[PDB]
């Protein structure tokens, strides 16, 4: 979904609130291939220590559910980078799957990744989102075998996130081996989220073959700290992952 060598961003909906969740998203649209905007949920259990931090603030603060149109709609009227909503399914269960695809279609959003989809529900899932016109994003960890990423690949329409649950600070062997087989096996371009935190990630992770990386940890981790503020420091913090 988007260029080789493409910084994705991620950010929690509504950390602190959806008005500074719309104005980051804003100043980092320049450095974006594409962008991942995260819906809080209350048992993130899927990411790591600073993202679970994040949807705890969203929530505290208030966060509901289509808030994340309303900043995908804004965003949309500057932008057309290509979004991809991230969430956990209770969410999209609870107000009914297509109501909420055709819904985030219309408000922009491009694909979708449900963290935890039930593979009993993954089928009709993906058809809803076809029909839809929403573009599907699978998630495999360093645990994946072979034979799950080449089902993966098979079901994916917009890319497949690699995601390693190790942090580091430099990137684990583990993830390295996953993104290696994710090359040898998938016809869908790849986005990694190893939690990358340095210049020399970014290149190495590009150099192995990895389409896209994703920076989300580094990022949430300064908006936990500067709240509203954070937008500066943020575009700092891609200069620098980019060596601009």
């Amino acid at each position: 979904m988007f260029k080789d060598g493409s910084l994705i961003p991620y950010l929690t909906a509504g950390d602190p609130d959806k008005q500074s969740t719309l104005n980051f998203l804003l100043a980092l649209d320049e450095y974006a291939g594409a962008i991942e905007l995260g819906i809080p949920f209350s048992d993130p259990i899927a990411d790591g220590k600073t993202i679970q931090e994040s949807h705890y603030r969203a929530l505290k603060n208030g966060f509901k559910l289509r808030e994340a149109f309303w900043i995908v709609k804004a965003f949309r009227r500057h932008s057309s980078t290509p979004i991809v909503l991230m969430t956990y399914y209770n969410p999209i269960y609870r107000a009914g799957v297509r109501n909420f695809l055709a819904e985030a279609k219309a408000s922009g959003v491009d694909g979708i990744l449900v963290v935890d989809l039930p593979v009993f529900h993954a089928k009709e899932f993906t058809e809803i989102a076809r029909e839809e016109g929403i573009k599907t994003v699978f998630l495999a960890a360093p645990n994946t075998p072979d034979e799950r990423l080449k089902v993966i690949d098979d079901m994916t329409t917009g890319f497949v996130y690699l995601v390693s649950l190790y942090g580091t600070e430099e990137i684990p062997k583990t993830a390295y081996d996953l993104l290696r087989r994710a090359k040898r096996i998938c016809r869908n371009k790849v986005a990694v989220g190893f939690g990358v935190s340095k210049r020399e990630h970014v290149v190495s992770l590009l150099k192995e073959g990895a389409n896209g990386v994703v920076v989300g940890s580094a990022l949430v981790k300064i908006i936990g700290e500067k709240g509203r503020e954070a937008t500066e420091f943020l575009k700092k913090k891609v200069e620098e992952l980019l060596g601009i």
